[PDB]
């Protein structure tokens, strides 16, 4: 199916002075990798696609928390968009998780017979997907897919890729739009690249 | 400042004049809060939150599963400012579930709040003694500061008379849904605000 | 009818909400928050839809006061035309109404109109007698149909009983500013719908 | 200054499939070129560019009809987000005009610019034969100052010299349409900016 907006290895991003930045991450990026408002473009079409798939029976949604946190809440917030505007609709119930085995949800009989759209804000090598679906797919949902807003090309990839796709992106790492480096830059609109003098300020 | 006070007498707006998702027709009386307001009083809310905890490393606290459209949001428009102004500091995220020390669920050690600005968001606050407790147990772990920012603070005589320090609505005693406040589950998916139906209050029971 | 907006009602404290600061003596209260012209735009949006989306639309904005409506109403018609599977194309005029009966400046030849599903977007209905003459002007170059959205429609006495067919609010003979409604030119760079303070008027008085 | 952001002439634009786009439009659009999300990040750093050049006295904002309207509404929108957000604002009022084959058509009168801080607003810059003009014409009123925000400059030789004092984007010499940009007045109901195909050329050809 659709592999979703393929970013080249080579993509230059953005110089950050186009762009509106917050002041104190003014001098730790690099350069602005995939702008919000094009992270929104996407999500809404994104969420249309969602919809088709799986609009007949209830969803849960379950974000995988913290970086899919921001991306989760757009996603729904055009999925009730959708719902809203038209005849067609069924509920949809949300959950939360966090990944040490699963960490401070409901109880997952919550998820049995129902329409189970994960929602993750990256996909890297897969394995932690994989881990969690073969615990999912264990309390026997009606179905279950995943949402990714960035898969990256990786040749550490184990094979799985996701159900829907934001973007695909090379083997770099970014941060923003809730994405993280040791807790820094998930106050970030934008999906940027973080600068050398960056990643020093914020070692751990 | 009690926030945006809504009296008991408010009849609030009839279904028909706003979008709703087709499948809360029956099953809600009336728009209580629409979310067009709510966005309003959050960008407020946004500036006052800055102008009292700018000063030093935000960890901003969302309480699980309620606060989260809230949290989203107030955190939104306090990134818009942080990009369109001269001064910002770095904000960190965590998010908890709450169940004497109350028993926090999930969430980073508490030691990452020492020393930092800590904002808990909540839904709504009702008697107080939720928001009281876990109070008494974060200054235990010594922040810069803890303060509270609440959606909604209903006035109820079963109040133990706590206060949160930045508040959008005061309403009356009556349940409310929307804008991820729940009925058993339900209603999270919803953007506006709103009362509760009769027969949707039956048709959701537990 | 719209939303109905009674003769006693408050409005909102200026200091609950955001408020450019050079307008913050000039205004007495908040009268409709943006957010909420929003959340009722969306709604209106969808009736559009309904009655004029069969035929090409031509949605005329009538200048200066309805821009903001104007642009509004349409981003909510396209984001149901991105997301449906039968949508219409529409084209877009702009018009200012001068005296001496009506004048219509700008604006393309009327012969355009012929033939088309004309949507006339306006900020207030006052007295009615404006709409009242544009319309007898477009129904003679013969639109398959012809419709009028307006923002506001003022309750009065001196109404000439002209009602248009999508009405936002229905408010009080009150004197309102904001949301591109001006006084002298001023408070269209404001969000949200307020009324004007005795200091402000004197302020600006032309 | 700031160039803008420069979209060169290799770049191949996005698949259609992978946003959404209007249903009456499949058919006539090859890709999108600029992403409505990208023209609002953008807008958004030029509105703090132009707050921090114009900020210190009243500014007219002179809205070019009809290309100019989307990025007119949000590059406003976005400066008085600025404006009440922050401490100290200036006033700010709009006009509209439209040009005909050197005629400036509607208006205010131009004397209503004398002294003031102008800000002309278009879509598109190509030769800069048609700034160059307006400018002409505005300059003979006096302005204290007159700057121009284009979203879309052209990389043509075709052009005359004449550069704006802000600019979204740097495009290629070829043909977009979108956000207001239209051919034979189609495809201003779309809110990216995109490239017209084959089909669609021909179905609203002149
Ligand atoms: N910010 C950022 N993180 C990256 C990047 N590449 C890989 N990661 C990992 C990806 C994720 C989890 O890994 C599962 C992936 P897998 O498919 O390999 O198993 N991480 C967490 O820290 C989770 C805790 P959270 O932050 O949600 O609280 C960091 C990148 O480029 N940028
Ligand atoms: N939806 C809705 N809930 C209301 C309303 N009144 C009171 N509540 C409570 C509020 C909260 C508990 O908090 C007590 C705070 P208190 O200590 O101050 O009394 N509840 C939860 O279910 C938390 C689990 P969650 O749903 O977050 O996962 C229900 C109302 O009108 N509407
Ligand atoms: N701001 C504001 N204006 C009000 C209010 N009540 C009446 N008006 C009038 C209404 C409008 C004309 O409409 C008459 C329609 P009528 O024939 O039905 O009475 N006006 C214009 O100045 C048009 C030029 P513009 O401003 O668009 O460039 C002012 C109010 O409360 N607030
Ligand atoms: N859609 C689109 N138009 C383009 C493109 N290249 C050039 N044009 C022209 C640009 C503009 C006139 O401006 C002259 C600029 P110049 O003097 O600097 O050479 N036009 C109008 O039709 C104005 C009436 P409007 O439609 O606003 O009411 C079309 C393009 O790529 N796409
Ligand atoms: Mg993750
Ligand atoms: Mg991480
Ligand atoms: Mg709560
Ligand atoms: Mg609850
Ligand atoms: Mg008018
Ligand atoms: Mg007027
Ligand atoms: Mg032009
Ligand atoms: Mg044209």
């Amino acid at each position: 199916r659709s592999p979703g907006v393929v970013i080249s290895d080579d993509e230059p991003g953005y110089d950050l002075d186009l762009f509106a930045i917050p002041n104190h991450y003014a001098e730790d990026l690099e350069r602005v990798f995939i702008p919000h408002g094009l992270i929104m473009d996407r999500t809404e079409r994104l969420a249309r696609d969602v919809m088709k798939e799986m609009g007949g029976h209830h969803i849960v949604a379950l974000c995988v928390l913290k970086g899919g946190y921001k991306f989760f809440a757009d996603l729904l917030d055009y999925i009730k968009a959708l719902n809203r505007n038209s005849d067609r609709s069924i509920p949809m119930t949300v959950d939360f998780i966090r990944l040490k085995k699963v960490i401070g949800g409901d109880d997952l009989s919550t998820l049995t017979g129902k329409n189970v759209l994960i929602v993750e804000d990256i996909i890297d090598t897969g394995k932690t997907m994989q881990t969690l679906l073969s615990l999912v797919r264990q309390y026997n949902p009606k179905m279950v897919k995943v949402a990714s807003l960035l898969v990256k090309r990786t040749p550490r990839s184990v094979g799985y890729k996701p159900d829907f796709v934001g973007f695909e992106i090379p083997d770099k790492f970014v941060v923003g739009y809730a994405l993280d480096y040791n807790e820094y830059f998930r106050d970030l609109n934008h999906v940027a690249v973080i600068s050398e003098t960056g990643k020093a300020k914020y070692k751990a």
